[PDB]
């Protein structure tokens, strides 16, 4: 026989483990890219009453954010261990790249990069490249809030489900 | 009590397989007909979103075999619950579901005396209503009737994201019972 103890010991661990490593983990990647984005929306509401001053803000936030990491916050990581989440937040979200000798996963500034590489059929075009560039985040941002949503979701209802497995 | 009691490994399957089968029969079992209902009814309507491409010309339409398409979904669809898929439930229970599924997709409504989760049509009667009160009145029309079709698409997807969800929950719950043999 087992115990009837051992085991909701068992249940609590991996609850308190399921969100150190899981849910705690996506919830710095909202955070940090909710943050990165909700401060580009600013210079989307500055350039609108305006190529320096705007390409000067696109170089100071991609330096802010450029030192923020989704994973981790505080504490650093694996080779192979920031790449098996950089799949699982999308890839797209985010890139790996080493640290002071460890590897974190850096949010992937493909976006900021190519505005500042471009900084009416000028215009037209630009502001089409640049926004289309916009909505890139915008929907990054989202695809990683549902798929946060999900986790716990999900987690609540196996705990649930696992509490009430006994008894 | 007295304090802790005890089991043993066969016995803890016992438990873990209860959780599963209550599970997958009272859950999922659950979520996959309303899927498979709504998507059904949906794919219905797709047909019809087709054919209507078919009812327009200049820009006049044939307002008949549209309504009396439409009509002949709810019909199709009138005894067709998303839940529960057998017999009747309570109607505490029936509203239990109403809101798991999202609300406004489907409305529970008395049957034989008891109580079933019938697919909500209001989107199909909103087009009845609007195709039988009747590039400046057609773009209103398509305009609103575009729009109820985009309440259906999305209570789907939304539909179709708790069902995964669902899945991913019995999914982890059988890695638990996998991963204690051994």
């Amino acid at each position: 026989m087992i115990s009837h103890r051992e085991l909701w010991a068992k249940i609590a661990n991996s609850i308190n483990d399921i969100n150190e490593q899981y849910l705690k983990v996506y919830e710095h990647a909202v955070s940090s890219y909710t943050q990165m984005y909700q401060d580009f929306s600013a210079v989307l509401s500055s350039l609108a009453g305006w190529v320096n001053s705007l390409k000067k803000a696109l170089e100071e936030l991609k330096e802010k954010y450029k030192d923020k990491p989704l994973y981790p916050a505080n504490n650093t990581v694996s080779q192979e261990q920031a790449n098996k989440w950089l799949t699982e937040l999308g890839g797209t979200i985010g890139k790996v790249s080493q640290k002071n000798g460890g590897y974190v996963v850096s949010i992937n500034m493909t976006p900021i990069d190519n505005m500042l590489k471009s900084l009416n059929a000028k215009y037209q075009a630009w502001n089409a490249g640049f926004s289309a560039e916009d909505e890139t985040m915008k929907n990054n941002l989202q695809t990683l809030v549902q798929k946060y949503s999900n986790a716990n979701s999900i987690f609540d209802n196996l705990v649930k489900v696992l509490s009430s497995t006994i008894s």
